[PDB]
């Protein structure tokens, strides 16, 4: 017999993450292999693993592998990747990445897959997930009629990929920020808690991937929080015996208040239990996430008192276990018309029934999806990916695809960047993107979604990648390190005015004076020190009627400091006409 086909199919059936682990590790003493390898790795082990059970992954594998859009893995062939987190939006970037041709090397804070709450999948993600061999990584994947997935299912399926692809990850590391390059010669790397490995430590990429979930996100990346009315969330699983009582119990897509008034009226008053909206999907386990108000948690105890912060409202002090999984199950119990039995709840990773309550009332959004930085001439893309991007709304279950397509997006970002664009066009291109995410729905997408690629506009319809360009971007673009000669001269011309110092061609320019210095200098005398808008309008004006320039800023951009590039194409004008004089 053939043992390697044991290892196997023991690592495609494995259920848990260290299992997923060993059973691939022990598949790749097998094929003299090692993982971490590229995608030299994964050819090698289709090579020898051409037989029954793996040739139709191979074929969905390679059907993708091909699409013209990886050049057959030589895009991103000279890309050197950081991805944040092996939630299921990392590591699908981990394998748009790897299928990029690119060096994919991912951290992983924890060392299992713990959750078990549900998530919705757009048709788009099914179809996405199934043409990576999803039905062959779980097969309990969407039978029939079905939506969703458990989170850590989708995570087994995704890690099984990014392995077989070669993807390089590190778990119980988590990634606390970045290390700078100490000289010219070197490269941006992470900092990294507990003990990183010698090598993984040393590790220099250019890419950095962040899909760290809601609440980490890099530095210099700013976010911009906007809060509705306070709602709070609870989700619930309770064991699945898969039984035909069980089984023929109809899910809860979406019953809102909005609507079905009776219905929860009905609740209400034979429950005490007072709610916005409840969802039931039939998954691993029965799950139910659902909407109440403050008022109605307090009076039933599930809450201890009136908090003001909603961090301080749902923490493990101000909640009440007892109570919150009584009103968890009367709620269940009631929306499914006991149809189900009488209910048990599943454990969480930890022991404890599961059931959790978050805050619902925000719509988190960070201001870009990607920035660059660049010292001692190491340039570094960041961008991100998944919850850390744009903050989900489960109950209209978004999270899976706006996470995948953030992830798309960033992977077509890359791809740009290993194509050598200038920083300003990868980043414009990505945020003439990011413009269309928050607002993203299948309904507003292109339908054949049996064709969805990398390529934008095989996903977004009448796709302008040009919303957004490379000088609205500069802020985007951080330079901690030709133009050499503007800056040299226009020092020269303003020598000796009271208040003006050339440094930049920004903030020394911002009050007027600046440009006061130079005009006055370069054409004597119209000849004080005026105003701020008032010197800069002079200069402007003068400059134009005078010298002949007309404004490449306008007078609030220079007052600004906000185009860089802009106030030197407007200066290197003044270069043209009197350098040689
Ligand atoms: C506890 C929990 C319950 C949820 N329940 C629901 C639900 O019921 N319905 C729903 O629609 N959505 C739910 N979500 C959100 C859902 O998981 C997302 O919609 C989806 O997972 C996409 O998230 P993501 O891949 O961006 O990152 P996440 O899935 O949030 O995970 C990011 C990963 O990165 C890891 N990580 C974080 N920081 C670091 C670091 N510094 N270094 C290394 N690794 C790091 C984390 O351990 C995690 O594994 C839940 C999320 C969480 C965290």
């Amino acid at each position: 017999t053939n043992p390697a086909h044991d290892h196997f199919e023991t690592f495609v059936q494995a259920q848990l993450c260290q299992d997923v682990l060993s059973s691939f590790q022990g598949l790749c003493r097998a094929l003299g292999v090692e993982s971490g390898g590229g995608l030299s790795q994964y050819h090698k082990i289709k090579a020898q693993l051409n037989y029954w059970s793996a040739k139709s992954l191979w074929a969905k594998l390679d059907k993708r592998a091909s699409q013209p859009v990886y050049q057959q893995g030589q895009a991103c062939t000279n890309t050197k990747c950081l991805v944040v987190g092996a939630g299921p939006c990392g590591l699908r970037a981990a394998v748009e990445l790897a299928l990029l041709g690119a060096r994919v090397v991912l951290v992983e804070k924890r060392i299992k897959f713990s959750r078990h709450n549900v998530l919705h999948l757009w048709p788009f993600t099914i179809h996405d997930l199934r043409a990576l061999g999803a039905k062959k990584f779980y097969g309990r994947f969407c039978t029939g009629t079905l939506d969703h997935i458990s989170i850590r299912q989708l995570q087994l399926l995704l890690l099984k990929v990014a392995l077989l692809l070669g993807v390089e990850i590190h778990w119980g590391v988590k990634f606390t920020g970045l290390q700078p390059p100490p000289r010219k010669g070197s490269g941006w790397r992470a900092q990294l808690q507990p003990n990183p490995p010698a090598q993984l430590a040393s590790y220099e990429f250019d890419v950095l991937i962040s899909a760290a979930g809601g609440k980490f996100v890099p530095e210099g990346f700013t976010i911009r929080e906007m809060r509705g009315k306070l709602a709070i969330g609870i989700t619930a699983n309770f064991v699945n015996g898969r039984t035909v009582e069980e089984t023929q119990v109809p899910e809860i897509s979406g019953v809102a208040r909005i609507y079905n008034q009776k219905f929860f009226q009905s609740l209400l008053k034979a429950t005490g239990i007072d709610l916005e909206n409840i969802v039931y999907y039939k998954d691993e386990t029965h799950y139910f996430v659902m909407t109440a108000k403050k008022q109605c948690l307090l009076r039933l105890g599930v809450l201890r008192q009136d908090l003001s912060e909603t961090d301080q409202l749902l923490g493990k002090a101000n909640v009440v276990p007892e109570a919150l999984q009584r009103f968890a199950r009367a709620a269940a119990d009631f929306a499914t018309h006991g149809k189900l039995g009488k209910l048990e709840f599943a454990q969480d990773a930890r022991g404890r029934p599961d059931v959790a309550a978050f805050d619902f009332t925000s719509m988190m959004r960070a201001e870009s999806s990607a920035r660059v930085q660049e010292k001692h001439g190491a340039r570094l893309l960041l961008g991100l990916v998944g919850d850390c991007l744009v903050e989900p709304f489960w109950p209209l279950g978004t999270g899976v695809a706006r996470g995948f397509l953030a992830a798309f997006d960033a992977a077509w970002m890359v791809k740009r960047w290993a194509e050598g664009a200038g920083p300003l066009e990868v980043l414009a291109e990505r945020e003439s993107l990011y413009q269309l995410l928050s607002q993203t729905s299948p309904e507003n997408m292109h339908r054949n979604v049996a064709q969805y690629g990398l390529d934008p506009a095989t996903r977004y319809p009448n796709l302008n990648l040009r919303a957004v360009t490379p000088n609205q971007v500069q802020d985007l673009y951080d330079m901690m390190d030709g133009t050499e000669e503007l800056l040299h001269w226009c020092q020269e011309q303003t020598a000796g005015f009271p208040g003006v110092h050339v440094t930049d061609f920004s903030s020394s320019w911002a009050d007027g004076l600046a440009l006061c210095a130079l005009v006055h200098h370069l054409q004597p005398g119209l000849l004080q020190g005026m105003g701020a808008l008032e010197a800069t309008t002079w200069a402007l004006r003068v400059a134009e009627h005078e010298l002949g320039i007309t404004p490449v800023l306008s007078a609030q951009a220079v007052m600004a400091g906000s185009d860089p590039l802009g106030l030197i194409a407007y200066l290197s004008h003044f270069h043209s006409a009197f350098k040689n004089t």
